[PDB]
């Protein structure tokens, strides 16, 4: 009979400044930057995968890079409960991963060879503003086709296009390397200028405007840039908008131009329901303070324990709703964007995402 807007009275244990601190060091040092390190990792191998292709034309490197590229993604979306920080400070969500494209923009480049175009400032504001030319969803709508590596003969590339494809990929290799180091030690640059880490672990106010802990617990729960953001953000944006654009639409599936379709993020290459599940799965590896970690093997310094300690029936609450979130989105017909009308599934998932909100609300309510 208990839910998030129905619980019992808390335990009266609070958790003090050192427990809290504790909690912050162990997300910095166990989810965040290992996080971001098996990023810049796989980043490089993708590169080197789209370098090797580049050079070659063989449809054996091209399927490498193909996975590569699913590989980095990952971690990447794995890390979207914790944008705060580097990735908002220094513009790099966006410019790493803009949807929708502008696919016109694109094409004229492939044309004109105006390179230039691509490598600017994120300026969200203009509809070819540089963001929207490249990122992972540039380099996806180059690689692939409906889920599949490119055929090579049957869509062939341009000559821009390849170098295109180069370029966006040396972005997507800086902006990793620049998401990292801002963490581990500062980019030296007027928005990042020290370690995002240390501030964390620090919490003193000496920068970003992290005042004390009770501050840096709040960031890592809240609903701009964090755990609750992105729990709202994939059952209210990513799931919602392109089933209510697909319920307006002609309801064809195979129409290159359904709106539906069009705005289901990485519809190129089949990954949104995995984009899904990793970002919910950020959730999970931040409040159990490991990667990977779950309930069972939850670390003794995370949310999970201090949330426990003041109310165990929230804590469960929570257990379960993590959990419950994950398997409604892997319930969903795959591809996402053939089962845009599976419409019990979706709805169970968006409910799920909805409820994980709130239920994280309640928890940050616990440090304010
Ligand atoms: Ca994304
Ligand atoms: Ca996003
Ligand atoms: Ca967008
Ligand atoms: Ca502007
Ligand atoms: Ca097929
Ligand atoms: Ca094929
Ligand atoms: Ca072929
Ligand atoms: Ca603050
Ligand atoms: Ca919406
Ligand atoms: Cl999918």
């Amino acid at each position: 009979t208990y839910d998030f807007k129905n619980l019992p009275a808390d335990s009266g244990a609070k958790p003090t400044e050192d427990q809290m601190s504790a909690v912050v060091a162990t997300f910095v040092d166990e989810v965040a930057l290992p996080t971001y390190k098996d990023m810049l990792t796989k980043m490089t191998a993708y590169k080197n995968a789209v370098d090797k292709f580049i050079a070659s034309g063989s449809k054996n490197d091209l399927a490498d890079a193909c996975d590569a590229w699913r590989a980095v993604r990952v971690p990447w979306e794995q890390s979207e409960a914790f944008l705060f920080g580097v990735a908002d400070l220094a513009q790099l969500d966006p410019s790493l991963d803009s949807w929708p494209l502008d696919k016109n923009g694109i094409e004229e480049i492939i044309a004109t060879g105006e390179f230039s175009k691509i490598s600017g400032a994120v300026d969200e504001d203009a509809e070819d503003g540089p963001q929207n030319l490249r990122g992972f969803h540039t380099a996806e709508k180059m690689l692939f086709l409906d889920g599949e590596p490119r055929d090579l003969e049957t869509s062939p590339f341009a000559k821009n296009e390849l170098e295109y494809l180069k370029l966006v990929s040396e972005r997507m290799l800086s902006d990793t390397q620049d998401l990292y180091n801002g963490w581990l030690k500062g980019l030296g640059t007027s928005d990042v200028p020290s370690s995002y880490a240390e501030a964390m672990k620090k919490h003193d106010g000496s920068a970003y405007s992290i005042g004390n802990v009770y501050q840096a617990i709040e960031l890592m729960l809240n609903g701009n840039n964090g755990m609750a953001g992105i729990s709202n953000e994939v059952g209210s944006a990513k799931i919602t908008d392109p089933v209510t654009a697909w319920n307006g639409s002609n309801k064809d599936a195979t129409d290159p131009n359904n709106p539906g379709v069009l705005a289901v993020e990485s519809w190129y290459s089949w990954n949104s329901l995995d984009d899904y599940k990793n970002n919910i799965v950020s959730i999970k590896n931040a409040y159990f303070g490991g990667r990977d970690l779950d309930e069972e093997s939850a670390s003794e310094s995370s949310l999970h324990a201090l949330t426990k300690m003041i109310n165990p029936t929230l804590d469960s609450l929570m257990v379960v709703q993590i959990d419950k979130t994950i398997d409604a989105i892997n319930a969903i017909g795959y591809p996402f964007r053939n089962n845009l009308g599976d419409t019990e599934h979706i709805n169970t998932a968006t409910e799920a995402c909805a409820d994980l909100t709130t239920g994280l609300g309640v928890v940050k309510s616990k440090f304010t």
